[PDB]
């Protein structure tokens, strides 16, 4: 029992983190086989980031301009190419600690673990979710660029995020491991607007189900609601629309607890209108939306 | 910027987790050098946990009754001894992945990362704190016993907790790596009450300091209070007393922010009585108390630890 923001073990990812330096700019790289992936803005200074032209800044660079350090063994760069917003540096040595891995692009609402790194050294691991506006509310300091987000599906490490930027409002943007940003963001220091951030409804319900599995039941009620009847209320409170797909996804949690999805939907709606009245659910005074239904299954059952 | 429940990188500890099976009971063990540490109740069945005598159940076992599996090597047990509530099994092979380690007993209020394990395979890592009532608010399922809690200095893993049981209120109890339980709990299926839990005051102040580092300053005021005057108000709200020691520990955060500890205490006093008035601090509507002053300093300063590339 008990419920925690649980991250995956970071060992398999620790063995892939390297330091990539270009000029006076240093950030982290992902070393899989004989390729090192890192944000392409490693070739920029601070003044450069105001309006960088990556076409030009890369043509001016050679293999010897990239200093890659794995621990403090220096990896020799033998090639370089740009794929969207990530730089791919081929080195002369394959990473002996490369795990079974896969490059995936996640949907908003899905969660993943982040291994925060500085100078290629691990600092901490934590869980977060891809917001509906394609930002993430992470913890990143200067030098953290190139840190990766990942899930471990059984034995395969699914890399899904590479950190690139901190926007002026404090949230963070990045790409998949093919270099395509999540959301409308670009690797330039400029005014960039995110979409309205909304709450991940299906995650709140999954988390409400985790609460009931853990003995928190005070928010259950006797009303019942439907699909259209739930969504008309949800979006006044900036909640994502709940689909029949979601209702199926919550099925296993419904069965484990014996409370139908539409019963639970009536409860949340109630919490939306009246508030929590000084009470708590799973140690929180807010409705948590960064646990997927799968996440609840791992902690309360086991995938 | 940003602030998160950050756990230590778990790589160095992942290489030490093994599966320990005795009879029909399977739980996790910690394999350091040629010794495997695990909870001693691996030798009990459900019928034995009602009122076990571990001296007896252990005398009726010998080395071949303990099956230890590391990955897909079967470790051969060549000795077994009991130290308080942990069982120590010597194996014929030293763990090649042993790091600097240390067995420490932590104080209530201190935090550590837990590597949740099942069948000797790590499943997840999360941060938590030793509650003042010597429980921990963990996340553990059946088979998780033997999971360990730890801190990392730089390359040294300080082991401080081994999981043993879930209390009926859903919280968890365990021992240090010498087998001594934290708190008044015992490894027998019996009536056990944890007791009233209090809020870790010095941790809340550390987290308030983290907030101001991150740009959240709305709770600051012009007042200062005295340790005695703050504690009179705090302890009416089920808060741990704040000592001169605590005030010292917060010194570095005070210097970094330019806010005296007793100034921050004046802010906390207000938040305790009036609430947050529909606002949030670091994305939370509650006062967080599971970040130590040290936890705030490294996360806000980006302290790193030794990776696997020597
Ligand atoms: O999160 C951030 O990303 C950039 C980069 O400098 C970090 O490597 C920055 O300034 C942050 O605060
Ligand atoms: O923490 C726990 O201890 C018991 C034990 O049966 C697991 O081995 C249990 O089910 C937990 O959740």
């Amino acid at each position: 029992s008990g419920f925690r923001k649980m991250a995956f073990p970071s060992g398999k990812v620790e063995g892939c983190m390297v330091q990539v330096t270009c000029g006076t700019t240093t950030l982290n790289g992902l070393w899989l086989d004989d390729v090192v992936y890192c944000p392409r803005h490693v070739i920029c200074t601070s003044e450069d980031m105001l309006n960088p032209n990556y076409e030009d800044l890369l043509i001016r660079k050679s293999n010897h301009n990239f200093l890659v350090q794995a621990g403090n063994v220096q990896l020799r760069v033998i090639g370089h190419s740009m794929q969207n917003c990530v730089l791919k540096l081929k080195v002369d040595t394959a990473n002996p600690k490369t795990p079974k891995y896969k490059f995936v692009r996640i949907q908003p609402g899905q969660t993943f673990s982040v291994l925060a790194c500085y100078n290629g050294s691990p600092s901490g691991v934590y869980q977060c979710a891809m917001r509906p506006n394609f930002t993430i509310k992470g913890s990143f300091l200067n030098g953290s660029c190139g840190s990766v987000g990942f899930n471990i599906d059984y034995d395969c490490v699914s890399f899904c995020y590479m950190h690139h930027m901190e926007l002026p409002t404090g949230v963070h943007a990045g790409t998949d491991l093919e270099g395509n940003f999540y959301g409308p963001f670009v690797d330039r220091q400029t005014a960039q607007a995110a979409g309205t951030d909304t709450t991940i409804t299906v995650n709140v319900l999954a988390w409400l189900y985790a609460a009931v599995i853990n003995g928190d039941r005070w928010f259950l009620n006797r009303f019942t609601t439907t699909l259209n009847d739930f969504n008309l209320v949800a979006m006044k409170y900036n909640y994502e629309p709940l689909t029949q797909d979601h209702v199926d996804i919550l099925g296993p949690l419904s069965a484990q607890t014996g409370i139908a999805v539409l019963d639970m939907c009536a409860s949340l709606k109630e919490l939306l209108q009246n508030g929590m009245n000084g009470r708590t659910i799973l140690g929180s005074a807010l409705l948590e939306d960064e646990f997927t239904p799968f996440d609840v299954v791992r902690q309360c059952s086991g995938v």
